[PDB]
């Protein structure tokens, strides 16, 4: 035995500047709770996402997203670790001035291997990969029935204060049922992180470098895919209290170049707390 728990909350913001589809930005509140006992770990989350008009005081089309995940660690050694996560979410949508739409419920099932393997005293290879099935209101939801996503690479530890991580990242959305159509996309990036450790402070500068990316949200009128270049930099800061409440702040800017398109400017901001017990 022994049980250990974490509870926490996050508020985050995502916003393409201009009063576009995300009006004044996407605001996203969430709470989560998790519980671990040796090889088992179980996690609950609730989270909402939708655009906001702050002066009008209004939400646009938004969803909430309750979630359950259980993870089993098959093996954990300094030399090797392999674990597997099952999960499930419901995305409950509430439409606002979308003609012929009110409500929808779409589920998402995921299986995800995860691994860590020691290369030398200082260098490790780690990653996970997830496979997702979306299930119910796909035509009104406009999601694609299937997607894969992975982040995998190398981590070098220089000392107790500095480490570096480079990852390859991929996200692909695609439909295995050819009667669809909706929301296919593909993103590939390299992400690099430079975590820095001093006492109770973690500050980590990071960046994502675009490799290749396309979307086709307008497929019904324009069936060819739109290409993009995105590059992001950000900074994460956290502080441990040491008891074990901890808090964190994060900010990132992203340049969004389109092939057809004037470019966009995107900001992400977030704060969170949690408490381990
Ligand atoms: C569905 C909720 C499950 C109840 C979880 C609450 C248990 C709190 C116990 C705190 C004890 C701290 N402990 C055992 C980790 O040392
Ligand atoms: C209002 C929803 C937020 C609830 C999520 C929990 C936030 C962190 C909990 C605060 C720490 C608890 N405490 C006093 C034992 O440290
Ligand atoms: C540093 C503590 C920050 C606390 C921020 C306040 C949390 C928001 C409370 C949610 C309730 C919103 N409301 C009024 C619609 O019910
Ligand atoms: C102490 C933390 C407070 C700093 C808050 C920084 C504000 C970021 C503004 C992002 C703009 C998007 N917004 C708010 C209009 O949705
Ligand atoms: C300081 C950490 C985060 C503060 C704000 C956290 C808001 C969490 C609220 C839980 C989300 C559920 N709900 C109903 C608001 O969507
Ligand atoms: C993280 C475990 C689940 C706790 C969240 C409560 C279930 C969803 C109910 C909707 C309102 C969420 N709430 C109370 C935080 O605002
Ligand atoms: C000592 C209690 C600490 C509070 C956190 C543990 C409860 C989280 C799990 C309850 C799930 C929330 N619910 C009931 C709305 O589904
Ligand atoms: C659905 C969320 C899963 C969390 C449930 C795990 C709670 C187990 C509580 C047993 C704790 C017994 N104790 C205090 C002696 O450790
Ligand atoms: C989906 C696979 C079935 C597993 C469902 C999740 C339940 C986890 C069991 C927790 C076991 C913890 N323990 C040994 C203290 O009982
Ligand atoms: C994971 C927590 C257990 C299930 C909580 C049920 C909340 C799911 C969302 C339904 C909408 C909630 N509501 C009416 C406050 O918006
Ligand atoms: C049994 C615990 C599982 C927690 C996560 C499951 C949330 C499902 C709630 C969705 C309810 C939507 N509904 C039925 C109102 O349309
Ligand atoms: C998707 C969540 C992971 C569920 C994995 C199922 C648990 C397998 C545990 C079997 C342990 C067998 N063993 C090693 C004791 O012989
Ligand atoms: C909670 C465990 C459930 C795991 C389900 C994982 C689904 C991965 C999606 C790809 C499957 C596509 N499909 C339906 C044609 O087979
Ligand atoms: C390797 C562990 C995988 C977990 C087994 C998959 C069971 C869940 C299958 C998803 C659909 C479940 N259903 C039809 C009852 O809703
Ligand atoms: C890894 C945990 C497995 C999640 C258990 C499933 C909970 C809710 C299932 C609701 C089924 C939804 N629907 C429409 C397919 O019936
Ligand atoms: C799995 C997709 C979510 C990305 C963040 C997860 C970090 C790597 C996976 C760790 C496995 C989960 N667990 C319980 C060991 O923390
Ligand atoms: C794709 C190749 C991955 C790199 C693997 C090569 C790592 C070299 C390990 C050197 C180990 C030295 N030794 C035996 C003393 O430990
Ligand atoms: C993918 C092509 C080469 C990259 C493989 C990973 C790095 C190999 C370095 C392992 C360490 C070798 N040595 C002799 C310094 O220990
Ligand atoms: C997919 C890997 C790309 C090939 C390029 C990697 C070459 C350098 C690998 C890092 C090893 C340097 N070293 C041994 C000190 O850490
Ligand atoms: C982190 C995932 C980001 C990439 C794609 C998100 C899935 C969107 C699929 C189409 C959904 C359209 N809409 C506006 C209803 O969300
Ligand atoms: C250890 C660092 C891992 C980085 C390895 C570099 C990934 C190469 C990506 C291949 C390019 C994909 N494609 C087909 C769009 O060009
Ligand atoms: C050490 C990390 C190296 C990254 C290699 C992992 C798989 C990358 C190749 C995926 C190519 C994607 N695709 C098919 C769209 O080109
Ligand atoms: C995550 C990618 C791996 C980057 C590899 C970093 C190479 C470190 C070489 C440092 C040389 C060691 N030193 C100072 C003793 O000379
Ligand atoms: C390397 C240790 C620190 C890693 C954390 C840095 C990035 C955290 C990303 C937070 C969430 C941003 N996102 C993907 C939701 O938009
Ligand atoms: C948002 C960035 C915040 C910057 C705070 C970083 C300051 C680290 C101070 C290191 C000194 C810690 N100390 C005294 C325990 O050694
Ligand atoms: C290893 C992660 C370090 C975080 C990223 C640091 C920024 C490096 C990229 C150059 C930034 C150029 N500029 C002005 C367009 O931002
Ligand atoms: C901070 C690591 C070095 C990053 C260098 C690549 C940054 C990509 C920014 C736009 C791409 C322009 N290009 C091809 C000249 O790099
Ligand atoms: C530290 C290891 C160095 C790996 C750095 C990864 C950059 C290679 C670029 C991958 C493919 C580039 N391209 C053009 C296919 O997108
Ligand atoms: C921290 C080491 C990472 C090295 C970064 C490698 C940059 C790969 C070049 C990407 C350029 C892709 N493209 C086609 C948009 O120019
Ligand atoms: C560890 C690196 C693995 C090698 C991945 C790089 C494969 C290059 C793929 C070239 C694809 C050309 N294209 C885009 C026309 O298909
Ligand atoms: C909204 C940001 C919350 C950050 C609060 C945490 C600040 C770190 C406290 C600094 C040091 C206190 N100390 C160690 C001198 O006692
Ligand atoms: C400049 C940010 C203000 C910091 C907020 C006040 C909380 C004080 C931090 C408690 C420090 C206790 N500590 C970690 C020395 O043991
Ligand atoms: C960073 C946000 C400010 C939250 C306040 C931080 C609490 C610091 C210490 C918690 C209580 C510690 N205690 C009672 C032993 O001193
Ligand atoms: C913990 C991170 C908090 C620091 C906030 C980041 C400082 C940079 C200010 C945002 C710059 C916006 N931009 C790129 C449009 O100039
Ligand atoms: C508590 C740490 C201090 C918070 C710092 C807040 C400054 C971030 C503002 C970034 C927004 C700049 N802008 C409007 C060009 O995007
Ligand atoms: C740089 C860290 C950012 C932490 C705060 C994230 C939440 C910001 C709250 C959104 C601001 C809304 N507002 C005031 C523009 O209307
Ligand atoms: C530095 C502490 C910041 C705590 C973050 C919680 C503040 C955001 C919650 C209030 C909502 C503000 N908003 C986005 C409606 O303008
Ligand atoms: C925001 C809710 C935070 C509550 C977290 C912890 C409550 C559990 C009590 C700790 C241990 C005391 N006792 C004997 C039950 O173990
Ligand atoms: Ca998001
Ligand atoms: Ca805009
Ligand atoms: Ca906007
Ligand atoms: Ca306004
Ligand atoms: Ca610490
Ligand atoms: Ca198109
Ligand atoms: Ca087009
Ligand atoms: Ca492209
Ligand atoms: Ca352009």
């Amino acid at each position: 035995n022994d049980w250990h728990f974490n509870i926490g909350a996050m508020y985050e913001i995502e916003n393409v500047e201009g009063y576009g589809e995300d009006m004044d930005g996407l605001a996203e509140p969430s709470v989560y709770f998790n519980a671990a006992n040796g090889p088992w770990r179980i996690a609950l989350a609730y989270y909402q996402e939708g655009p906001v008009d702050y002066s009008a005081g209004k939400r646009g089309t938004w969803f909430d997203r309750p979630e359950l995940e259980v993870h089993y660690q098959f093996l954990e050694n300094d030399d090797f670790s392999f674990g597997l996560t099952g999960g499930f979410r419901n995305y409950g949508y509430h439409y606002v001035d979308e003609p012929g739409k009110d409500t929808a419920n779409m589920q998402r099932w995921k299986i995800a291997p995860d691994w860590d393997v020691k290369l030398t005293d200082d260098l490790r290879f780690n990653g996970w990969l997830s496979m997702y099935k979306f299930a119910n209101d796909l035509n009104t939801t406009g999601y694609a029935d299937t997607r894969v996503e992975t982040e995998t690479g190398l981590q070098y530890t220089f000392n107790e204060t500095v480490a570096l991580r480079v990852n390859y990242y991929l996200e692909r959305g695609f439909n295995m049922d050819d009667s669809r159509n909706n929301g296919e996309f593909s993103t590939q990036e390299i992400r690099a992180y430079l975590p820095l450790t001093l006492g109770n402070h973690s500050v980590t500068p990071y960046t994502r470098i675009g490799l290749d990316r396309w979307s086709n949200w307008d497929w019904q009128d324009d069936i060819e895919r739109e290409g993009h270049d995105f590059n992001r930099v950000g900074l994460f800061y956290g502080y441990d209290f040491q008891n074990g409440l901890s808090v964190s702040l994060e900010y990132a800017f992203e340049w969004q170049d389109h092939d057809e398109g004037d470019s966009d400017k995107f900001h992400y901001a977030g704060v969170g707390v949690n408490y381990s017990f």
